[PDB]
């Protein structure tokens, strides 16, 4: 039995980033860049107006002038030179005609006459005012995005600015998922027979892998039969998947075949971890027959321990495979809203609902946590709405309300319900 | 011109939750529940062993006993009664045979004899030990999920436990997106002609709407022509979409038709907001010809102001339409890593890269922020990697390094890179 910190280190040491692929612009969203992106031209590529108004010769100053051209886009004002004593109408983003060196916004002007157009400039402007010089936002050949950067909406915007519609990125791993047990029935079952339960772990894990943006290979329910589980694992290993997730069949039962089958097919690095909830967790590396590596997690059958192990061990593995330079989850410090008894031997991953408060109890703003209640590993209601795992050390003492603890954030911090 | 707080309030007051729909189990992920979910049977539905070991009569105590049955699943041990002086083998999750009232884990036992099986119980156990009574995790008819609850992986697990494979939920709004401008070209363009730029806002907004899990209707580039924009808007309004996003054509230019076209098709609630970056932002409610409501955001053309307006005003609108009871973004308090000059008139949404530190500068853990640099509205590089918008009030003073500010978190807090 090893501590969770050592188990993570082993997983990180074994897990390798996947080979990069070439995807389309919208397929690149969520993925980590596998190449630098340089701007092929400047932004703006032409001197552009910041305002709707008039392009002027700044040294002319206030006065009445003829409007010699209008410039909004493309070739507007091409070949026209704004000389001292003249102006040109411009819209925001419009190219500045040759000779003009500043822009006066329309609110600082007044149109004069009926009908040949004439305008009164009402202020004294300075050279360069309200003009974006060539490349002031992005210089030609500047690096706008770099390898290792995760692509979000503004990064998609930067790729489109630079005219990149096919992107080199690290792909997401493909994950196979199966459940084990003679007691299981499909979640479509109505009336349950004696000694039956609905398979809940498979759909839970399929959903958790979908939240990580990975393709899922659903291998269904496998019975407690060594030859049948071996066949499904052999098929999963040769199918092309990167990660295999099983649940159940890893405790001390006489028909728990996951651990010995993974020892036979590949290298098992550990099978037991010092933690609450649970204990059994097999991690193995299998080489598929040529040729590639497949990572296997023999997750515990108890629903809570199954999901807690996914959150702590599988999520950073998916991220590492997908090329994330920072795969660790966000850890914050927070205050307890109620007392919690820690375990004397096992450090706990206590499920909690956390929120940011203007006063965390100590007079200053901060995160606070409420327990989800009874933490029994068979009680999936303890995972309901839980957005964090409080890391409670094995002191055996009662941590009182108001004391501070470390907490792992497990669900999108930007989707957090406010206080 | 109105403050951002009033503009949000108007948007919230106009925005209505969409009619609920019935979806499949995996389509329900990410969606808000539109009905309560009750367990049709208890969990476990039979008295279940917590351990791999032996089901005993607790009052027998340590001694040697015959193993009268084996119970792992279904009908194992049906009709067998464990009487005082006998035991039954059990695996974790196995049904407890009639008559047994406790379980002794296999580590507290020893198999005796060769071959009729016999086992030595090594401890004195207490009635009920290591048995999950019927319904101890979930009681029959208990409410496991309620209306207004967002479905994550554990909620999918709870639906599968309860045998629910078709779920009533609030759907995501469908969003139409278009760009405006005679200066625009597609992001596939190579060499740009004079007075041209690649359309970056459309792909940026498509990606931002994909991050919010909404279907996108891409309406392309529309030119600065009143009749053409009217036709595209009329087609978008009658297409069945819930939200229309345009960008550009909302400043003071003589060919900026978005605002007057939205005034003509529906009700414009506001067109100008006191904020940095930007100023123009049109919000309108259109009634489609029978019949349903369509919300329109005339977003600014400047890339930064376009995305900032999406993050602050469009994201909570999508969430409200999708039935979120808490659509507001997460706001935290944090310390500045460097000095920042606030504006004298406009409150700023200053882009920043934030992270949680063990020491935020004041000796206690907390969030800290670095500016993304120059905040010019034309500079999309100021949005690069920005996971927060610092809310800097309009005091005109220099906020020094180490001072505290409010910050809006705009990208998945659980995807935050650690310090
Ligand atoms: N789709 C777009 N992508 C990039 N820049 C844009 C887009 N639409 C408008 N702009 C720019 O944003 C500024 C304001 O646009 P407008 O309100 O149409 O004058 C101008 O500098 C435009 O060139
Ligand atoms: N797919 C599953 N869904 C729900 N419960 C499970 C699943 N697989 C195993 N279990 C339960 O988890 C516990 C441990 O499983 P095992 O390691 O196979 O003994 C038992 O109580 C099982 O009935
Ligand atoms: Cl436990
Ligand atoms: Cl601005
Ligand atoms: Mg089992
Ligand atoms: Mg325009």
């Amino acid at each position: 039995m090893i501590p969770t910190e050592e188990a993570l280190r082993i997983v990180f040491g074994v897990s390798k980033r996947l080979p990069p692929v070439i995807v389309s612009l919208y397929e690149a969203l969520g993925k980590v860049l596998a190449e630098d992106i340089r701007a092929p031209d400047p932004l703006p590529p032409y001197p552009a107006s910041v305002k709707d108004g008039y392009a002027v010769v700044a040294s002319d100053g206030p006065g009445e002038y003829p409007v010699i051209t209008e410039s909004r886009a493309g070739n507007d004002g091409l070949g026209v030179t704004v000389t001292p004593g003249t102006v040109a109408y411009v819209t925001t983003g419009g190219p500045i005609p040759d000779g003009a060196d500043a822009v006066v916004q329309v609110e600082d002007t007044k149109v004069i006459g009926d009908v040949s157009k004439r305008v009164k400039i009402l202020i004294q402007t300075k050279k360069g005012t309200d003009i974006r010089r060539v490349g002031c936002d992005i210089e030609k050949d500047a690096t706008v995005l770099t390898t290792g950067e995760r692509i979000g909406a503004s990064e998609i915007g930067l790729l489109a600015t630079a005219g990149v519609t096919m992107v080199k990125v690290y792909p997401m791993p493909i994950v196979a998922i199966l459940s084990t047990g003679d007691e299981l029935v499909e979640p479509t079952a109505g009336t349950l027979g004696r000694g039956q339960i609905r398979d809940s772990n498979r759909a839970m894990l399929v959903a958790a892998v979908m939240q990580q943006q990975c393709k899922v290979v659903d291998l269904g329910i496998v019975r407690d039969d060594r030859k049948e589980l071996e066949k499904v694992l052999d098929e999963a290993v040769s199918s092309g998947v990167d990660i295999i997730l099983t649940s159940g069949g890893v405790s001390m039962g006489d028909r728990d075949f996951v651990k010995p089958l993974l020892e036979e097919k590949g290298k098992v690095y550990f099978s037991k971890v010092l933690m609450k909830p649970g204990k059994p967790l097999t991690f193995a590396e299998i080489r598929a027959k040529p040729g590639k590596t497949v990572l296997a997690f023999g997750l515990p059958g108890n629903p809570v321990a199954c999901l807690v192990c996914f959150n702590i061990f599988v999520v950073p593995t998916i991220r590492q495979l997908a090329g994330w330079t920072s795969p660790h989850p966000l850890r914050v410090r927070l205050r307890l809203q109620e007392p919690i008894k820690s375990d004397p031997i096992r450090p706990e991953f206590h499920r909690a609902i956390i929120k940011w408060k203007d006063n965390d109890g100590s007079g200053t703003p901060g995160f606070v946590a409420e327990s989800t209640g009874h933490q029994m590993s068979s009680r999936l209601l303890s995972m309901r709405s839980a957005n964090a795992l409080l890391e409670l050390p094995a002191t055996g003492n009662v941590l009182s309300a108001g004391s501070s603890v470390s907490a792992i954030i497990v669900s999108d911090i930007s989707a957090f319900s406010i206080d």
